[PDB]
């Protein structure tokens, strides 16, 4: 019924289309066959965050079976790791703009070769809180820039294409639900403020450049809050562009994992870490269970 | 006598510095003897070709030992691998600006922290060429933006900061005579186009989104060349702007896989691409080799 779509008529026009970083090609994989069942698709940063995501997920559905399962799927690039479980599909994306952006280009056309229609397509992952406790998971309303606008601007042969950068509104609306009803955890909505850069792009004092003071990096800091930004990471910009752009319902859910407003380093335990990396993926097993027995 | 320098002042001001993505530490790690006697630093996208970097430098050095050695030296991050033979380093980047940027915010950091001074610094990688045959090697004068100017654009607490992007002349020089020298393939000087996306950043055509012709991606190709770029790769501007501003000697040299202006996938055998990879390589190792036989 909303059918996954390409805006690129140079497409039709191709004998065939090899997915580069995956190894899949339209002359060997019958994608239909593959990849047609597909309607949730989860993304994260590492292999083995979007491996533990994917056996949650088919223990959750009773899809776990005694045998060596969860194969990557694909092949030729270490930073895209491709699991499926029923209509589930868990893929690496490596880190920054760059490598999601072309993770995404080649999974779109992936579930567009495959007829795929009625995707959700969440993010997980970690990221710096502003003004919330450790370990608070944020759904993002919007993923956005450096002055905080919900605005994704890409260069296409030297020109200026701005996106917005919405998430999917009924989707938020449905992880908060999941969020409430576990209970387990505090959750927020709130914008995420998506970096390029790591050291200076966060407005952190430890870079081998640095032209700032703390003190200037919490007034930076004070006024995302004010204007909605509630945590910060490095992905999820071009990630939420994209997906409306070509008909994924698209969410992201991130664990904070500091308060940045206190500094720039993590304080919590070891332990108590590792419980927070398992929120988002937590949040979204759970939604797609729920999904999966209203079908 | 050019000691590397950092350009923050929190630096001085702090307890221990913990490098997160190559879990080296100023409280545990004595970087001077570590690292200090490093004067050549070569950096590509991945640790295979980071490893067989370092071990034909090795080699070329008589510094092969019968032993199974050049052992990554660090760990935490698998996209960043770090390997050391006499006074080289070989650091592995990953893909995209935001992943070299955050290895070189460290590096940088670690060379200071070693007290090392006239670093020599280079990236090796591949490329799409423009007006080339494919297998030119391209020695970048200077890193330009999708404009074609040699600038890179930091937005530092919502502010942009322009930083310039040329390469070090000398070195550039240097480089070129190595490569006359050798005279074992064609090499150029010219300007290398940095972009942050693959699939729209490059007039590619087989993108999931694509608003543009053969015809469009043509004319932005032959403008590009006309403003003196001759290759496209998606590191080299961030690498530019940070090694000049912190007192590293900084090039890029990059082979061609294909002429971006006769299409778009590479046409070579595989036992040519492969005698291509290896070129970057030869060029750099020989220069290293030609440098410690003039010390
Ligand atoms: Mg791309
Ligand atoms: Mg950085």
């Amino acid at each position: 019924d909303c059918p996954v779509r390409l805006l690129n008529p140079n497409i039709a026009k191709m004998k065939e289309d090899i997915l580069y970083h995956f190894n899949l090609t339209t002359s060997r994989h019958n994608f239909p066959a593959l990849f047609g069942d597909v309607k949730f698709v989860c993304v994260g940063g590492s292999p083995s965050r979007m491996k533990a995501f994917i056996r949650c997920v088919g223990a959750e559905l009773g899809l776990d079976c005694p045998g060596r399962d969860y194969p990557n799927i694909c092949a030729g690039t270490d930073r895209y790791a491709m699991y499926k479980v029923g209509p589930v599909l868990s893929v690496s994306h490596g880190m920054g703009i760059p490598s999601i952006s072309i993770m995404l280009h080649e999974l779109i056309k992936l579930l567009y070769y495959a007829r795929c229609s009625n995707v959700t397509i969440i993010r997980i992952g970690t990221s710096g809180g502003i003004g919330l406790e450790p370990g608070t998971v944020v759904i993002t309303e919007q993923a956005v820039d450096t002055c905080f606008k919900a605005e994704f601007e890409q260069i296409v042969l030297g020109k200026r294409v701005i996106r917005k950068t919405d998430l999917n509104k009924k989707l938020v609306q449905e992880l908060l639900l999941c969020s409430a009803e576990l209970s387990e955890f505090t959750t927020v909505v709130g914008n995420t403020m998506c970096t390029l850069d790591f050291y200076e792009g966060q407005g952190r004092l430890d870079g081998a450049l640095c032209s700032y003071t703390e003190k200037d990096k919490q007034a930076y800091l004070e006024a995302a809050y004010a204007a909605g930004v509630r945590n910060i990471e490095m992905e999820s910009s071009v990630f939420a562009a994209m997906c409306s752009a070509c008909g994924l319902q698209a969410a992201v859910v991130c664990v904070t994992l500091l308060n940045r407003l206190e500094g720039d380093q993590i304080s919590s335990p070891r332990n108590v870490l590792s419980e927070y990396q398992q929120r988002p993926q937590r949040l979204v097993s759970y939604f797609i269970k729920k999904k999966l027995s209203k079908a």
